[PDB]
Formats: C-alpha cells, structure tokens, sequence
C-alpha cells in the first residue's frame, strides 16, 4: 500500500474544491400578508448561494411555500380598536381633531404589539414543525428577511395612523424575541403598503414564476438577433379577486399604441424586475369594492334601495336563491342548522363598514373632496347621517331570493361592473385611466392568456363543474357559463332534517347551503360580466382558466397564487441591493 | 412627546447604525507565531450595506509568541521524513501520506493562538461590546513572512489549506466567530510585507487619506496627496524591507519593477496613488543576518587566525564559542552558545541551501549563492552550519571594519544574498542597487526592535542628539566611540564600559552584538546619501502618536493588510458580511 | 465614427534594453499613435494599457488565449462552458496549451490540470486572480514562461 498516498492527494484537492467553490444554504423568507379580511403568515423557503469574491443570492426557483398561518385580525381592527378607545366610541360620525391622537402613539403600538406577538409566535410554530436540526441551524444563521404588506383593508384609511402603524410595525419586527433564535428583521422597503397596482403586479410576477413562463435563462429567454430579451412562452395576466379589491393584470402585446390616458407599467423602467429580465408594458390595475366582502355590502345597499327590488319592505334578489330569505342589512350571514339565515348587526362584522367608515363626511377625503362625496351619495351612503344610519338599508325589512341569474348579472353590471361614478376610494385605478371595470377592457386589450384567481371565483366554477353543468375542460366560453350558471342559480331552497339544501331543477341533484355559497351566484354574475367585456375588447386572451396554485417541476406546487411570491422576487432578484440589505446590513443592522 | 417617538423612531428606521467589529491579524513571522486583536467601527446604512471606519482601526492586545510555522513543519518532517532530511534526498510525494498528522500537529498550534486571541478579546471588552462582536463574525488575517518564505517542495502551501480549515472551525464555546478564506490567509510576498508596512505607517501618521483633510483633486482631476507620503525600513527576524513612494514621474531603467497601487489593487481607485519600490531581502532580518555574518566574517583569513575569530562588531573583552547558535549572556559574564540545531541561527540558510532542496539542486546559481556564504550544499547540515577551523570569537570593538565587513557581506555582497529571486526580480539583487536605481526625495522612517535599540542605546548614553535628523556621520561617531567599550565582569554582572569615563549598562542577550546593526544603519544610509535624490528626512519610530496623544497600533504590515482588504467596501462587504462565517456550514 | 483603439506592444526585440530609453520611447509612441493625420479620416487613439511593453508572460498568455478563442474552446455561454453543481464555471472541452517560437524569444504556456500540488517556487497565474480574463469566464491557473535567446534568430 502506497495508496495511502492517493488518498492524501484527493485530501488535499478536497479541501481545495471547497475553499473554491459556491456553498449552498437554506434561508427562511416570512410574508405577512396584512389584508383586508385578517393578517396572517406565510413562510417561504429559500437556497442561497455563496461564492468567492461574489456574495450571496437566492436561486430564484427554489422558493417554496412550507406554512400558510392563521388568520388573525386585519390592521383595520386594531386601528379602528384603538381610534374607539382613545378617539371616544363613534368616532365615525363626529368631527375628530386628528393632531389629539399623537399623545395615544405609545398605546397604538401597545396594541400592535399584541397582533404581533400573535404572528411572531404562529412564524414560529410553522418553522419548528417544517424543519429538521440541520436545516435549522441554517435557517437561524442566515437571518430571516419579514415583508409584511398590507392591501385594500387599509388601503382606504383615512388621515395618518396608517402609516404611523407601519413604523410601529416595523420596530415590533425588528425586537424578536430572543428566546427561539430565529432572527426576524425588516426595513421600509420590505415592510409597507403596497398600492393597487403593486398588488396586481406582484401577483402577475407569481403567476408567470410558478407556471415557468417568466425568468432569465435560456429555458424561458431568447435574445432576439436585436440584442432584446424575450420570453419564449407568452407572459400569463391575471384577475385576482380579494376580500376587499380585485385586481386585473395583463401585459400588452408588443407596440400596442395606448391612449395618452392609460398609464401601463413598464417592468424594467418601473423596477419591478431586474434589467437581465424580459420586459413588458403591463396594464395592472386594481378597483376598491370589488372583492367579496366589499361588493357584497354595496351590492345590498344598491340593490334594495332600488325601486325595482325593494318593494314594501321586501327586497326582492336576484343573485339569491328562491327560497332562501335573510333579514335586510350588510351584516355578516350565518346560515344556521335549522335553515334560518342570522345576520350578525355587530358594526364591525357588517361589510359595509369598510366603505362606510370612508364614506364620513369627517374623514378630509370626502369632506374636502365634493367629488368623493358624490361617489358616497351614489352608492347610497350619505357621508352627512351617523354610521349607523349610513350602513342601513331604509324601509327595507327582509331580503328574498327570486333566483334569477340574468337580472342579476345586469344589476352586477351597473351597479359594481360598469358604474355611473367609479367605486368609492379608487382615486388610484382611476389616475391609470381607469374608472371602472368596463373601461379596462374598452382601453387596453391584451391577447396574453388570462388566469383567474381568488377562493370565490374558483369556487364559482367548481360548483358547476361538481354539478356536471360545466365541461371538466371548461375553457372560457362566455354563453356556456351563464348557461349553467342560469340552471344553477335557478335552484330552490329546501329545509330538510339535514339541514338547508339547494335542490337542483329538472331532478339533478343537490348540495348543503351554507355561509359561504349562499350567495355565490353573485359571484358568477361578476365573473360572466367580466369574461364578456373581455370578449369585447380589440383583443381577446387567447385562453382563459381558473387556478389556485401551479404544479411545480416535481409535479406538487411550490407555493400560493397570490402577491406574496411576487414581493419576495421583486426584491431578491435585485442581486446586488438584496445581498446588502438581507446580508451586509441584515439583523445585525438592529443594535 | 407622541410627534417625537414618531421622529425618534424614522430616525432610526432611516440613518446609519454604528457597531463595533474584531479582526485578528495572526502574525506567522520568521520568530513566532502570535495574534495581534484589532478593533474597529462598522457602519450600516439603508440599502448601503456595511463598511468599516478605517480610522477607527486600533490594536487592542498583541498575543503571545508561539512556535513559527517553520518549528511546525520541521517538527513534522523530523517525524514523518525521519532524523536529518536536511542531509539527505528525500521523497517529497511519500510525505502526502503524512497530511492527516501535519493538520494534527498545526492543530496544536492553532488552538493555543485562538485561545490567546479569546483571552485578548474577554480581557478588553465589556458586555455591550462583546455582544456586538460576537454578532458580525471576525475575520482572521493569519500570514507567513520570511520565516517560511524559503521553505522547499509543496509542504508550506498545504499547511496553509489546513491552516484556514483550523481556523474556520472555531470552538463554539467562546462564541466568538471566527473565520478566514484563501485571500485573508496566505503567505505574503516580500514585496507585499513591505507595501502593507508602509500603508500602515501612512495611514497610522495620517499622510494617508481619501478625505479634504489628507487629499486635494487637482486642477486635471488627479487625486493627490496633501503631505508626502513618508517611505519605510523594517528589519525583521529574517528579513528587512525597503519601501517608498518615486516622485512623480521619476524614468526609471526598464528592469526596475516599481509597483502602482491602484493599478496593483493594493489601494481602491478613490485613494491618491503612487508609484513605489517595495523590496525584501532574505538574510537581512536580525537573526538571518546574525547567523550569516558570522559564517563569511569567521572563515575569512583577515579575521580567523589559528582557531580565533576576531569580530570587529563584537565589544573588547567579550567572548563567545564559536558558531552561530543562540547567545546567552550569563550572570557570571560568561556567553553560552545554544548548539541544538533549531536555535541555531543559521538553521533557515543552512536547511534552504541543501543539495537535497530542488531549488538548489537544480538550480546552479543558487549553488553558487550558498557558496559565497560559506555554504557547502554538498555536506551534511551538522557541517553546513560549522564554522570550520574555528574555536572562540573574540571581540576586537573596531566600528569602522565592521560597517566595511557588513558592507561586503550584506549590503553589498559578489553575488545576491540566497533565497531572493523576489527582490532580484524587481531589478534588485542587494541592499545597495536600491539606491544606485530608485531613489526618492520621500522622507523614510526605520522600524524593527533591533534598528531602534540601536538608536537609543547611543541616545541614551548622550552620544547622540535628542533630536538625531539621521545624519550619516554623527552616527558613525557615536557608534565608533560606543562600540570600543571595554567589557568589564563585576559582581553585578557583566557590564559594557565606555571611553574617556563616559558611564556603562548591563550586557545582556540583545545587546552584546547591537554594532552590527549599527554598521547595518550606518551602511544603509550611507547608500541613501548616494541615492540621486535623498529623503528629505528620516526618523526612527515604534508606533505613530494617535489623534488622542495615544498610538491606536503598532507599526507593521498588520494594520496594512487589514486596509488592503477592508478598503475594497464592496468586496469586502461581500466576504466578511455576506459570505461571513455562515460561510462555514 | 467609433474610432479605432492602437495596441502597440513590444516584445522579445525590446525587452532586453538597458537604462530608460525604452520606457522614454513608449512615452513618445503613444503621444505619436494619439496625434493621427487629420487628411484620412480614421481616428486613431491609445493609452498607456493598451501601448506597452509586454512580459514574456504576457506574451505567452495572450497566445492561449487566442488560439483557444479561435478554436472555440474558451468562451462563456453554454456552448463552451458548464456551470457544476457546485458554482463553478468549467470549460466543456479542455483548454489547449501553446508553444510560440518567435525571432528572439519563445513561449511555453499550459493550463494545469485542476488541483495540481505546485512546488512554493513555480509561480502559475490564475486567470481571473491576475485580471486576464473576466470573472464571467471559465478560470484556470496556468503555466505560462518566455525564454530569451530561444527564438530563431
Ligand atoms: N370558497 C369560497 N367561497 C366563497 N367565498 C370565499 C371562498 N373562499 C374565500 N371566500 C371569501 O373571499 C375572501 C378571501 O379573499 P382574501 O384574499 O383572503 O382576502 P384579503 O386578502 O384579506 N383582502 P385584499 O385586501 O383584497 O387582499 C374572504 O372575504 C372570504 O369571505
Ligand atoms: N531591542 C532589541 N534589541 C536587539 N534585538 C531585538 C530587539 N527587539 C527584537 N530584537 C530581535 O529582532 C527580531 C524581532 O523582529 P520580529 O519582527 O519580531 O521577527 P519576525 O516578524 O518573526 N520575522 P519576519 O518574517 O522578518 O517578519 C527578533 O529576532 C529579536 O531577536
Ligand atoms: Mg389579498
Ligand atoms: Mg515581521
Ligand atoms: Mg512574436
């Protein structure tokens, strides 16, 4: 044996290799999504690459969702909690000198920092459970990069506890407690409001991330004998409906010649991605009262304070089903075991309030603003009448459910689709040159396919489909939708010992009715309202589906449809700047 | 209040945060091996990433001397290449079957210094400040100077990667963090020793800055400096270095090599640059040139004369054994002479002029270089390193013969001291060319325990003025009347006695051959004084006075090396923070 | 209209010149390349990079480097390089090594297989280390010595 030798020899360059080469490991990403219906963690995984002389970066494909946590209170209840303690209960309808709640700070953070703790804790728990020793030691090593970004909940706020909230936020997040070792941090990039058009923006970069369409390589690039980067697929839209917003994302087929009004983002000049990344100018815009919860609420009051539908007390609906009947107002619906609905009068619970809490003669927006005023009067909320008052359905005593699809898309239509005045507090939309959502797809039309997304739009779908109704490969067609939707919607209501059940017409079956798909039908309105202003425009998406998450490579999905991908990618792309802030700076920046 | 916490806390949220930093220099020098501990100020700003204050650098412990790095290798080769290596030919890919036992031996080493930097550390820091410490990781600089320089075959540069595997796996019970990789830790090049050296000087006696107080951008958008830029002498253990700054626009012959710091990225684009000789000469150090004047000067007829060698660097009455082994200057005024090889202070030379040593072996003019000096590569080591024919070293205290001996036989000898290929390269091969081919107006600083000794020693005794300019002549006085001294034994010892009842001090290990090096300064600035421009002065230093009144460190090329790398914010934000200690996992 | 970069580099004829008139001389070529006739219209220019003497060294480098760009053997896209699993940016076919014998000098330049254990004396570049090549390219420490009175005359 003189192979002991060999062995020294591969010794040697062993320990060469690993002093020249890249180091792979594991970061933990936290994305608190702030929305408006609760706030509540999402925990990302991440491999991160060491070179010689190079730094550190995220492979961008590696990241993967490994906890969804809980949903706890929106930011709105804690700000709206402590404007009730220390603005005096009913501030919503009173003049309240705003300059007085700066001595309350310290208290606005006392009751942060509750939330906080909450979602610190829940983080927490997901990453101790996710991931064995030696992932931890990695994860704790590297430090743990915080984006929490609240949406449309808060979007609306008025006056500056807002943003005062953020800085609050931001200092919580970055005091973790010590005790678990994970090392949480943020600065105010990372953590903020994020605008509308971010909203949809972010979840368009998810979209097309997930399902491989948009990155670098030569997998998804061409440079073109011009020296442009393109992508090799077409970059997917997407139509994103929220608890309170929904948002519409296209890019626009290249050379598009725009009125001088509509103002589309440019990925690269806007920043949103990294030079060395295809390019697109992309329409994304977001409307204000147009997610579940929001429409839901202004849809009632429209509704039945029309002649049409309200009569002698008795608001007449189409977009309910016959049979089922509810007492009149926005507030949230429980449907009981008996059959009965129970509609909670709790202000806070009622889904009106968001919009009438805007809608404030007090708040400067509208007081100051006659044009917001008018957007209020419109949709029947009279900013001068108490809160209470303004969130009432006058002379109306109960709702019944006449089951009528067509009537009910057509009232979708002008009242939340194609409205006189736009939708209340979508200054933002409306400076892109958009009012409503009729006029998207009048201004801007895009070929790029379009995938639709949100727990109530797909449950839109679904339902029918389960029913037989729809094609398993439905894809798209307008006329077959309200076909079915029309049979679906035309369902009576029937109490049986196991409880409500909405009984198909022509004997074609059945399915328990519950709090959430009572009125889904609404939501199949809006859905073929909008599928037919698309089918309008100049150009049509080429295909359109509907998605809650993308199989990845494995064949399992890496993560959620949604923003959340999206912000972390819109910062760690950005190699050089990311690397400074997550790594140079990182937590150790909070000393 | 309230509209205050608010401002208080964008403050925060939107400014710089200040935080304290280690960095560990590992000084693996020809003598020893020891840490030197540094402090210093980082900064973190809002999408900047971090930097550090290069002002705020300063020396907060220097560790104690352990074994060099040579011991740890020879040590090994004794072993594992068997007794006397030095004498025989040896089979260099045998001893790759030997790796796993040199880390083991290194290993030794290492956990001695770490221990000694963490007691440092412990020892100077409160509890906030550890904290912060602790936090951002510490880098660690270990380099090898002329020690190991000569060091033959591939052993040296295997040790290093073993070196920094020690060194990254830091024991976690301390929870200081330390970490290295191949750029921070490495032997440096002579040339390198010296530049760092004079970086630190520059920037220590702040002549040297990117700032309005120590730059001015020129009219042509040139970015100068505001004082000169102050040139320096270090001798070392085993080597000296000569660096300094050319005046601009100096022509120079076409085989002198002058280094640019920009273009040779020793300094960032932002500093003012210069053009700069920076030259290392083996054999020159305290030790080397010991050991070596004593072989030339011993087996020259003029001074051996039937088993006697008459020494005119060493004081009348003094005597010694015959051979370059360690001298100790006994209480009973006795001089005992080490004869174990390793404290032999030819052991270095003797080991790289082996016929066994492929350097030599094939390399015919290195033969001829160890000849010259009285080395035979062909004998065993035991013989190379005798003084043939030669019993006692009596000292005949004559200045003058002993600058001309060290003339001729260090700074300015037939062929180029061994071991120098570097300084040769740069169009140097003695200490003399320097002069004759570079010269500067730049003012020049000597460095190095021994150079300043030297100095005192003739200060103190008031032979020298105070306020010494660097006057070639003066000091040639001084060192004629203090090294006749008479050597007188007395009941306290042996004393050195000076002429015309000038008073005495204790003769002691350091001090019994210190005329050699005052010969060494008197030579060497007689070659300055010839030079075709002349430093517009010169000055002997230790450290440099901080703006406090206190130094922050201690000349060297520790501090240098430390802004070499740190300098470079972007890369280095990238390898100390970035990549960091997580690095190591 | 884009002008036309000068890289006038001396070599073995040169590089023995005693005292300073070689260095003088290079002062006086660059000022003289930077000063084209008006009359044809090309815009000629250099610097002190670009106009130089040139090591043997360099020489030598500068060889490899052409003959493996022509053969198509170096270069950065995925047609010439493999990212490993590790980071590092290999070459997919082998570097090819050269031997230049000129007029008064030759060059001998190979790149060493990865991992060779060097002797402390023999100096190998490394191409990104010693700025040769950018960091986007394959690395390599390379072999590269230019002998004097070796050419053919
Ligand atoms: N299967 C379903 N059927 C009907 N409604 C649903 C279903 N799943 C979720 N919802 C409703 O749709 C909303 C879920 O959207 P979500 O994105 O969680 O809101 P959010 O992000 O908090 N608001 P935003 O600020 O617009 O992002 C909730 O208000 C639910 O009541
Ligand atoms: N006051 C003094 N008088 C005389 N000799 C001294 C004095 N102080 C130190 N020395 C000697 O000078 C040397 C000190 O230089 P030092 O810089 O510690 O060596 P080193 O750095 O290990 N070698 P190098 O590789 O050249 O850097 C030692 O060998 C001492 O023996
Ligand atoms: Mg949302
Ligand atoms: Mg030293
Ligand atoms: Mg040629």
């Amino acid at each position: 044996t003189e192979k002991r030798i060999n062995v020294g020899k591969k010794h040697l360059q062993t320990l060469r290799n690993l002093e020249t080469r890249c180091h792979d490991s594991l970061q933990a990403l936290v994305v608190i999504d702030a929305g408006s219906s609760s706030t509540r963690t999402n925990v990302f995984l991440a491999k991160t690459r060491s070179c010689p002389n190079k730094g550190r970066s995220i492979d961008p494909d590696s990241i993967q969702l490994i906890g969804a946590g809980k949903r706890f209170a929106g930011l709105r209840v804690v700000l709206e909690e402590w404007l009730d303690t220390y603005a005096g209960k009913d501030w919503e309808s009173r003049p309240v000198d705003a300059r007085l709640l700066f001595q309350y700070v310290p208290q606005m953070h006392e009751g942060a920092k509750k939330l906080m703790q909450l979602l610190e804790e829940d983080t927490v728990a997901i990453l101790d459970s996710q991931l064995n020793e030696k992932q931890k030691v990695q994860v704790k090593a590297l430090g743990i990069p915080v984006m929490l970004c609240s949406t449309a909940g808060v979007r609306d706020f008025h006056e500056w506890y807002r943003d005062a909230l953020f800085v609050l936020l931001r200092h919580l997040i970055n005091n973790p407690s010590p005790a678990h070792g994970y090392k949480f941090f943020t600065n105010p990039f990372w953590t903020r409001p994020i605008t509308g058009a971010e909203e949809g923006l972010f979840a368009f970069i998810t979209l097309n991330h997930l399902s491989r369409r948009l990155g670098e390589d030569p997998a998804r690039s061409m440079i073109d004998e011009y020296g442009v980067k393109q992508s090799r697929n077409d970059l997917a839209g997407v139509v994103e409906v929220g608890g309170a917003s929904a948002q519409i994302v296209f890019p626009l087929q290249e050379g598009t010649v725009l009125p001088s009004s509509v103002r589309a983002v440019n990925l690269q000049r806007e920043r949103l991605l990294p030079e060395r990344y295809p390019s697109a100018d992309v329409v994304s815009v977001s409307f204000m009262q147009l997610g579940m919860a929001s429409s839901a609420g202004l849809f009632l009051k429209e509704l039945c304070s029309n002649d049409e539908f309200l009569q002698g007390g008795i608001c007449s609906n189409p977009c309910l089903f016959k049979g089922f009947q509810q007492s009149c107002s926005a507030g949230e619906v429980e449907v009981r075991p008996d059959g009965s609905a129970s509609v909670n009068e709790d202000v806070r619970k009622n889904r009106l309030k968001p919009l009438a809490t805007y809608c404030s003669v007090n708040n400067p927006e509208i007081s100051f603003k006659v044009t917001n005023e008018m957007q209020c009067r419109e949709n029947s909320i009279d900013p001068t009448k108490p809160l209470a008052e303004r969130m009432k359905i006058e002379n109306c005593s109960i709702i019944k459910g006449t089951g009528n699809f067509d009537k009910c898309v057509s009232q979708v239509e002008s009242i939340l689709v194609a409205p006189k005045l736009p939708l209340p507090a979508n200054i933002e939309a409306a400076s892109s040159g958009f009012e409503s959502v009729d006029q998207v797809f009048r201004f801007a039309s895009s070929t790029a396919p379009m995938i639709v997304t949100g727990g109530g739009m797909l449950a839109a779908i679904n339902t029918l489909k389960d029913h037989r109704l729809l094609r398993s490969d439905f894809s798209g067609d307008v006329e077959e939708l309200a076909e079915a939707a029309r049979e679906f919607c035309s369902s009576e209501v029937i109490i049986r010992t196991d409880g409500p059940v909405i009984q198909l017409p022509n004997a074609r079956g059945e399915q328990k009715l519950n709090s959430l798909n009572f009125d889904l039908c609404k939501t199949m309105a809006l859905t073929v309202s909008l599928l037919r202003h698309m089918a309008a425009g100049e150009n049509q998406p080429s295909f359109i589906k509907w998605e809650k998450s993308i199989a990845g490579p494995d064949g399992k999905p890496l993560a959620d449809l949604g923003w959340q991908v999206g912000v972390i990618l819109h910062h760690v792309l950005f190699t050089e700047e990311w690397g400074r802030n997550a790594y140079e700076a990182g937590y150790s920046h909070n000393l």
